[PDB]
């Protein structure tokens, strides 16, 4: 299945090997202005975004639209977009690439499809997602038309946790840290990874909220008993490539309280602790959504670990060249792409609720 | 949506507070032997978990077939089936019925649909519960075919963890507990919650083991990239009411692990570990497929609460009656059975991965 | 595939041969009021209501709402239902319960799934389209309320075919003739094939149109390239067991046309022709729906026919009993109702087509 | 909806005016050869057929490939391919681009989106066909793999019917007649409709046959009640600009015959006739598949025509130049592609039709 969501739906080119990856975004309504600065600024913090860095120009990627847009404005119809990449020959970061690596899906397409594929290019993972993060910038711009806005951080990275949040901090951190005061630490977890040919784990932040203060996200998100919303946020989160664990709220912590120690309240508007994150009976209930994505330490290491290849034999498999330490880095841009597509989707599906909605827009136009 | 499922699709009539509740489960192949034994431990287990304690009673819920079966087998059709349950004269056990009671969708559905309706019957849930544990048992009944079976137990109550896990223990248990060292504590958890009118969270461990003795699960269940088995056992896990984080293998745990302590490696016939959790790149690997679903202590207790009525005004939430003290473990009876239909589901697309399939089944026949 | 629509979703039990047929209807906005007498009036239709009749009442099937509605209101979660049929004894009608009946889904159902199971009782039809057309006036009550109608007649029988069309007048028609001056003739023709035992084909006319005079239907309907609006009428009409052939506007006639001869012109009020039929690049026009449904002469018939038998071998085909002469005449019922469907369908998901629906209703109501 | 099929799913870009148009095919099974030539044939034909041409490799079509092929054959990914176009220079045709073309879709995109973007390159057209044309090729592929043929030609141009077909001679026919008795008749009529600066209409018959050494074709293909092989075919060939009319087997004949005359009768041969069109209750019956498409006049011609313009300014239309004279001679050929991604994703979908098929692959393996 190569497509995510239901009104608003995202199709990929799927993985490939090629120079050149695509996808198309379907259901978006016309009349949006595209801002190109933010689709543009989204596929740079999607590299990491680190201290140094030299015009994206000649460096890498550029996201050229091919359809559903006229006059830098929305059409109606499929917007379809193509990402160009790789320049200049690599080395190998592999000896004989017919051998199953380590936490790596090459042991599973293997068995599911038997054609010996794969091939380097960083594997399966990082093209889709640049064609996440390119279509999470287009429901970003949807979203806003509603004063909606998804935002994330790194709360945690090798065990080393967030005390207080800074998502303005995250932004021009070299890790995206959501903690001033733990990013040094944080820091220093990654460079000893690098040091030791090793990877660490870490933790994503991903919130929505309303863009006026204190104000309210609709109410009623979520989409009957088999798509409600925090099960589509589970479902969109846990199909991103190194995610192990996903908590909405409260989380895991949820299971060790009391009823009378949780348990919510309300009184006109909207919730005060945000225990739900957010959703409540599947539904949103008004409240910030808080998600927390967990993610294993990077795959691929420049270690000799014990595998097996595609005839069975015992092999050795040594990675060389350099790693990512920390997938949840970049991870967390995806996730933050990945809740505006599925928030946008449920917000367009939201509009066939009530009939008054029918007649305001058919009876009244 | 009230349809869950892809090939193997179920649909239910939905939020009732009648005396018959339906759903009809969609893509069984022809010729699968209905074991109403099954259906009707499923249904008897269902229930296990509040006022059934060794020596738990039967005189409730029948379920009807209404079609898809011929001479005890499936006919390829439709399984369309009503589940007729309640009894007696409703008292009391309840309030006022123009309040949204403290940490209820109640509030977000009047806001989505915006309709005066509600009343009791543990207000839903329970109710789509006993659809999703009848088709569960059929999704059952189509994995035995192929050597698959699921399986459910408590591994924590109110904080207290099990330390090993014995599934056929839990079976017997009238908490279901994994643990029999632990089961005393965990029961006297929940009995202070009952004497005290409170609640608490829990956690179920759910997996998905190959029948035959030292066998593994076919490799590659998972479709593409939007229909991963992870993602898809995550979205109806996390629909469970209720549910606020879910877990893969090693779960919220790998975020600490290092590269060189993560990593599953390779013997000569299979992994030797599996802190993947039987998925990796979002397909089933063959080991055991490994599921922790987090609960949150039950809304709805004995004890006064407060929040929120239908007009934003005030309210009584002294709700009369014995409320579940820990839905968890109900609820992990009916984790097993959505493992069992999204597994069923995801063995049924996998027909479709190599083109030697096609042709056994339309050459070789 | 039991479920027809993308929002509006009618999900069936499928085929069965007990005394209970159910379905659900999920994706009806809330606060729709329900017309029972609609409903009632709709199911009568359907039995195609000839000369003379008694109160529907203890006469024939009744449907029972089960959910989705609250105070005769839609409450916008799904709405399940359920039709009992026959009851009190029966008569004949059958004979060698082995063989495949020509013209029937005998032997392609044996071949699909093996499993035999073939009485009678009506087989498959009557029962399905009892659930098409129940479904069918929630969904008439969905277009009502922005001023939708739709409705239905026979054009012709055997060969004799209407010149004018008077859809009140067949109403009332025994055969729900379209024309006055055409029915004694389509009529005797229905006459000399139930004294033949024998059977008859005809063609149907399905129109939707607006309430207010002269009114235009919403402009849009339909959606992207692959659910264009005659694509899902097309799909929806030649689903309906019997039908050979669907047309939409001038349709066949269209292929004997010059462009200059076609082509609809226009002027500020609209169109000044409708061979388009309603539907212009996938999408309504504003114009009447112009759909004609072509059915094959009744499959059953009182005369020997040659077939074969589950085995292989030769025998002969006797159905006793009366039959249908003209299928086609329930079936315009029918396909009126699925019209119904089909354009509901589309009205939801046209809401999400312009930013201004969204801002309408999220940033306004 | 920018997708075509259940499992073996078309996405294409949409409409677009840039020189790149693209589309993934999702579903193929793996280990399925790429035929270079028959993709490249394909595209070839689906220009028309005319005596003289100019070599490919130029002027237009190329389909390139950017992913789900590895050496030559499917991954079982998506395979994603791009089709590149224009150059510089060209020659005319155009003169005041902002009013609704007679017959084209202008107006309901305008109405249903809002946004003017009707530009040249033919609106789109050629567009989408080059799209489904290719994936039909692929889907043509995985067909032969089980002896499955799709095949088409031309029946009917202006009123001009074909008395014989023979499918060979349609393959190196002009306008892709069926009868060389009448294709001159038939080439007449365009001529004359180019003189008169006109164009005509036209039937396509599409057939689809088993080249395996039973001469038949699987039998059961179709699914459940609303995914009938003869609704689905009728969605696709409807969805096809120009098409406003399908008919299966006997079609609109069937009608105005008693069931004496067209029931089709069996044997020990099998059936003794063919009027159900090789589809029976919705599946596929074994015999040959028979569709006929009918397509309504080319819309564009170069005679003046009144109509108004966005605004709802009257004007006149004088669409200047050449005009395709009858759209139906492109049409047959992707009424073939269309035919052949049906039929091969209801090829998948039947493969969890019976038990016995699981426990082959799953058992026996
Ligand atoms: C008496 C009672 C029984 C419940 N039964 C179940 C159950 O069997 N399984 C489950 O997952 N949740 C169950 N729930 C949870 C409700 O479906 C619902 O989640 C809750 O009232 C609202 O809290 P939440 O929407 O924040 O989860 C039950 C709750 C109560 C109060
Ligand atoms: C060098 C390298 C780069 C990676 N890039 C990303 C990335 O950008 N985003 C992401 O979510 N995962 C990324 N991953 C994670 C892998 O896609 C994933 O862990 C692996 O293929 C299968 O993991 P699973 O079995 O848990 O699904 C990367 C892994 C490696 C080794
Ligand atoms: C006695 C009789 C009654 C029938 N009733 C209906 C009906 O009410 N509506 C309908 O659309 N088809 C009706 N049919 C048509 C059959 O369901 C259908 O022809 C057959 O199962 C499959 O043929 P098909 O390939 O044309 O669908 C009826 C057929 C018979 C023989
Ligand atoms: C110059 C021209 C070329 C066309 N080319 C094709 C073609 O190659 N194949 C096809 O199926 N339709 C073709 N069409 C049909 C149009 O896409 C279509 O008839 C019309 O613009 C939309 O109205 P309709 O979709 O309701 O028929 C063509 C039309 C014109 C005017």
């Amino acid at each position: 299945m190569n497509t995510l969501g239901r009104f608003l739906r995202l199709t990929t080119f799927g993985e490939s090997h090629g120079d050149v990856i695509g996808g198309v975004l379907d259901g978006m309504p016309s009349g949006i202005k595209i801002d190109y600065a933010l689709l543009e600024n989204e596929m740079k913090r999607r590299q990491g975004g680190r201290n140094v860095f030299i015009t994206p120009r000649k460096e890498d990627d550029k996201v050229e639209i091919t359809s559903g847009v006229f006059e830098d404005f929305s059409t109606g119809t499929p917007i379809g977009f193509l990402i160009h990449n790789q320049r200049a020959r690599s080395k190998d970061y592999d000896n004989i690439k017919n051998l199953f690596r380590p936490s790596h899906a090459d042991f599973t397409y293997f068995h599911k499809y038997g054609i010996r594929d794969f091939r380097g290019g960083g594997r399966s993972s990082a093209r889709e997602s640049a064609i996440r993060v390119a279509a999470g910038a287009f429901a970003k711009m949807l979203l806003r038309e509603i004063g909606i806005v998804c935002e994330s951080g790194i709360i945690e990275i090798g065990g080393i946790k967030a005390k207080n949040y800074d998502f303005n901090h995250a932004l021009k951190s070299e890790i995206f840290a959501l903690d001033e005061e733990q990013e040094e630490a944080q820091k220093t977890a990654i460079q000893n990874a690098i040091k030791n040919h090793d990877s660490i784990g870490g933790v994503a932040l991903i919130r929505a909220r309303s863009i006026k203060t204190n104000q309210k996200l609709p109410i009623g998100l979520g989409q009957g008993l088999y798509a409600k919303l925090d099960a589509k946020i589970a479902e969109a989160m846990m199909g991103l490539n190194g995610v192990k664990a996903v908590e909405i709220g409260k989380g895991v912590e949820s299971s060790l309280l009391k009823g009378s120690e949780y348990n919510d309240l309300m009184d006109q508007k909207g919730f005060l602790s945000n225990r739900s994150g957010g959703v409540l009976g599947g539904m949103s209930n008004g409240e910030e959504i808080i998600v927390r994505v967990h993610f294993k330490p990077t795959p691929s290491i420049f270690q000799p670990q014990r595998t097996i290849d595609i005839n069975g034999n015992e092999c050795e498999c040594l990675l060389k060249g350099r790693h990512d330490p920390c997938i949840a880095i970049r991870g967390s841009v995806v996730c933050e792409s990945l809740l505006a597509l599925v928030l946008a989707d449920m917000v367009l599906l939201n509009l066939t609720s009530k009939i008054e909605y029918l007649k305001t827009i058919y009876n009244e136009n």
